[PDB]
């Protein structure tokens, strides 16, 4: 698709088999949904954001649906505002901004 | 230009006469830089993300010249950590997301 920016660039994806809503954003270097249970170990991030530091939970290769285009990456969980799609996983679906 | 996004999708601005790096920031509904003066009157403003809120100054009506393209929007100058292109001059550069 072609996404315009006039409204958020909010999806639908997929993740542990449930839908949920997340933002498209290209100015986040990860990925990092609410929480939520995922399976395997995790290794503890902090990532930082306009208003400081957050700790989040990192998981590796977790199966996840954006949009219906399949990935499979880096997914953080923690308590972050909104879930957001960053830089990690758009590489994957292939997408590029233009103007 | 297409900008993939391997890396930060980061470009030139020029705002208020200075020469800036900002980030194009499809999570943003805003546009913050860094403190700087602006021309104009301004009111306080509460903006909030990752790590909670930061107070910024609020001026309207700002020229801009985003990698070449110019547009006018309101600006938002405070202690970001990055300067940030958000969807309020995005959408004016003619900026869409594609996959
Ligand atoms: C101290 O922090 C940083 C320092 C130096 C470099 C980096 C790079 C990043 C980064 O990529 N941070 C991501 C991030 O929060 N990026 C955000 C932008 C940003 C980048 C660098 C520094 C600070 C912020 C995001 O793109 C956005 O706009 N988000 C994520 S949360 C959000 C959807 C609410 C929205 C927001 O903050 N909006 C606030 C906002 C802005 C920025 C402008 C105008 C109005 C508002 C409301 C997190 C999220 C997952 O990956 C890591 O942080 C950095």
């Amino acid at each position: 698709p072609q996404i315009t920016l006039w409204k958020r660039p909010l999806v639908t994806i997929k993740i542990g088999g449930q839908l949920k809503e997340a933002l498209l954003d290209t100015g986040a270097d990860d990925t990092v949904i609410e929480e939520m249970s995922l399976p395997g170990r995790w290794k503890p991030k902090m990532i930082g954001g306009i208003g400081g530091f957050i700790k989040v939970r990192q998981y590796d290769q977790i199966i996840i649906e954006i949009a219906g285009h399949k990935a499979i990456g880096t997914v953080l969980v923690g308590p972050t505002p909104v879930n957001i799609i960053g830089r990690n996983l758009l590489t994957q679906i292939g997408a590029t901004l233009n103007f």
